[PDB]
């Protein structure tokens, strides 16, 4: 006879299936840890999520889930297995059971020297992964190293989907300054001036900045709040051009540039002295500041610094492309119902 697994003070309730837990961090909205899968015969990552009391929480977990059980890609984490209650009422808390990776690109960062090869091996792989979650036109959102998933010999998955939406590009525009939810230092410059974050071409922002991070270990724009983050990409990237500013209809945002003093850009290779002269033009491409004009996912794949690994027909896309309103109840509902596979019977 035995009851529920602790492990920090919480239940972690994952048994009998899943032993031998440690303790690994904080996730979102709960703890995370490994643990032998019994089955499989592996340890494997467990992330309790809890949360049935916020509407907020209840959309944001309905999403990955939804997302990752459509989802089948190398370049994207998975869900292997959810572990819930047997009914709506006594379902308190979630588990999702994913593969266990040795280490993820924020901790790399921290600790690693990154060659050459290495740089472009993960960029090739977040590009690869990018061109799925896009052609199933859906928009990740909140991209950075912390988000990218690294195994012992370093392939990489791209994980936490809590933020993604699907792509609304005729609805992107918004005003000067509109609050925005995902990671500051990893923000398109558009966020702060005129987007919503309804186009791809944020997330390729993101993987830009992403690129420049691998290059020196250091956030390329790392912003203190709100405005710095834009003072920051302005500071390299330079006053824009007439042609880029005519594209911003809106008045607040444009003549907010127009009240700059002039800031010439910073050449790249003055910032990244050891990179590659390919790599440097491909960030440039990827850090544009006009989105229209920034590279997309497939050109990116397409690039000279990736032609050691392109090939269109090992880049698959998704069969099937793709709840504001929704209350928290219904949402449990969904939650219960999305999870149902998992179950015995
Ligand atoms: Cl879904 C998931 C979450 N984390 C891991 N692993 C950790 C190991 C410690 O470094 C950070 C990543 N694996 C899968």
């Amino acid at each position: 006879g035995a009851g529920p697994e602790m492990v920090r003070g919480q239940v972690f309730d994952v048994g009998p299936r899943y032993t031998n837990l440690s303790y690994i961090g904080e996730g979102a909205y709960g703890m995370v840890c490994s643990a032998y899968d019994n089955v499989n015969k592996v340890r494997v990552a467990i992330k309790k999520i809890s949360p049935f009391e916020h509407q907020t929480y209840c959309q944001r977990t309905l999403r990955e889930i939804k997302i990752l059980l459509r989802f089948r890609h190398e370049n994207i984490i998975g869900i292997n297995d959810i572990i819930r209650a047997p009914t709506i009422e006594q379902m308190k808390d979630v588990y999702i059971v994913q593969d266990l990776m040795e280490t993820d690109l924020y901790k790399l960062l921290k600790t690693q020297h990154l060659s050459n090869d290495h740089i472009c091996y993960f960029l090739y792989q977040i590009l690869r992964g990018l061109k799925y979650i896009h052609s199933a036109n859906v928009l990740h959102r909140d991209l950075k190293p912390s988000n990218l998933l690294l195994n012992t010999t370093c392939d990489l998955k791209i994980c936490d989907f809590g933020l993604a939406r699907v792509a609304d590009p005729d609805h992107d525009h918004t005003g000067f300054l509109t609050e925005y939810v995902a990671t500051r230092w990893y923000r398109a410059p558009e966020i702060m001036l005129n987007s919503k974050g309804y186009t791809k071409s944020i997330d390729i922002w993101s993987v830009g900045c992403i690129l420049a991070e691998m290059l020196s270990n250091r956030p390329i724009f790392p912003g203190k709040h709100y405005l710095d983050q834009l003072n920051h990409i302005l500071g390299i990237l330079g006053s824009p051009s007439q042609e880029d500013l005519n594209c911003i209809i809106n008045l607040k945002a444009r003549n907010y540039l127009l009240s700059l003093p002039h800031k010439n850009k910073v050449p790249w290779n003055r910032l990244f002295p050891n990179a590659d002269s390919k790599a440097l033009d491909l960030l440039d491409k990827m850090l544009t500041f006009n989105p229209h004009k920034r590279i997309e996912v497939e050109q990116a794949l397409a690039h000279p610094y990736l032609e050691q690994y392109y090939d269109p027909s090992d880049e698959p896309i998704a069969e099937a492309p793709f709840l504001d309103d929704l209350p928290k109840e219904k949402l449990k509902e969904l939650i219960f119902e999305e999870t149902a596979r998992f179950q015995p019977g």
